[PDB]
């Protein structure tokens, strides 16, 4: 359990984690729920935060 | 802001940010200080939580 929120959706993570959903992070440090971070690689290969490039998997799920 | 905890040193976020630590993540997405994951990477070069490796800094900040 943590208490961190998706600056996209801006729900926390109680929210995020009842609907199955992961907490990630890209290679840049920047933090995301899974659906809004795969949603937003659906349109740009660039972090919604900083716009480095995370295509190629430079992102991940952080367990907390 | 967030509200995490190290599982190493057991401080939660407000202790470590205070201290000038980063809050970090290994790529295999286990989540620390940036102290203790420092101190344990002079010992070892795996995951303190799942030891798969980790050096060649495959570990990041998370900024929360
Ligand atoms: O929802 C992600 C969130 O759940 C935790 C447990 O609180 O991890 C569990 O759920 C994940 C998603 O189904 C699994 O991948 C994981 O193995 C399981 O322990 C948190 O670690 C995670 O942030
Ligand atoms: O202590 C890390 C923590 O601080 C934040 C702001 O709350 O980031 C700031 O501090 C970092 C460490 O000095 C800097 O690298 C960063 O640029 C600065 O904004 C959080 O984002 C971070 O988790
Ligand atoms: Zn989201
Ligand atoms: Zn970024
Ligand atoms: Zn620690
Ligand atoms: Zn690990």
């Amino acid at each position: 359990g943590a208490m961190v929120s998706c600056p996209i959706c801006m729900d926390g993570y109680s929210e995020i984690v009842q609907n199955g959903r992961l907490i990630v992070s890209t290679e840049c440090g920047h933090v995301f729920c899974s659906q809004c971070l795969r949603d937003s690689l659906k349109n740009a290969n660039t972090c919604p935060t900083c716009r480095k490039k995370i295509n190629h998997k430079r992102y991940h799920p952080i367990y907390i």
